[PDB]
């Protein structure tokens, strides 16, 4: 399993604009295009960042190219951030995922605020971090999700995703 096979479990494939769990205009593998209520303004957007009209609708080779610029992005936020850098650093490759998987869904400015679990996965303690992030608006909303992602913390393996 890599990242974006894990993050294509999490997010799914819509080729037409849909609404996040949060109502948020969004298409592809999770490509939030506005936080505004217009679909009109989320069209525009979408338009915009493909480089053609749309119409609301993408193809599957725009939807994995808009996958690969996410991802990259979020990679590229870690690593820039003075709080997040450190600890990706400090993990391993299976538990960088997880961190990579938190900041796609979250932005930089979500993840690097959950600073108590920050400091115990730096720490190496799983089982306590595990605890820490399941006390969130995060693991509330998208237990689920949230609770794939805390195993890959807490074993450092994928069997959360297997099942799946």
């Amino acid at each position: 399993m890599n990242i974006f096979e894990m993050l294509r479990i999490d997010e799914g494939l819509r080729l037409k604009i849909y609404k996040d769990t949060e109502g948020y205009y969004t298409i592809g593998i999770g490509h939030l295009l506005t936080k505004s209520p217009s679909l009109n303004a989320a069209k525009s957007e979408l338009d915009k960042a493909i480089g053609r009209n749309c119409n609301g609708v993408i193809t599957k080779d725009e939807a994995e190219k808009l996958f690969n610029q996410d991802v990259d992005a979020a990679v590229r936020g870690i690593l820039r951030n003075a709080k997040l850098k450190p600890v990706y650093d400090s993990l391993d490759a299976v538990r960088r995922c997880a961190l990579i998987n938190m900041v796609f869904q979250m932005g930089e400015t979500g993840v690097a605020g959950f600073t108590n679990s920050l400091r115990m996965l730096q720490q190496k303690r799983w089982d306590e971090a595990a605890v820490n992030l399941a006390k969130s608006r995060w693991y509330n909303q998208t237990p689920n999700r949230a609770k794939r992602v805390i195993t890959t913390f807490r074993t450092g393996d994928w069997d959360a995703y297997k099942n799946l």
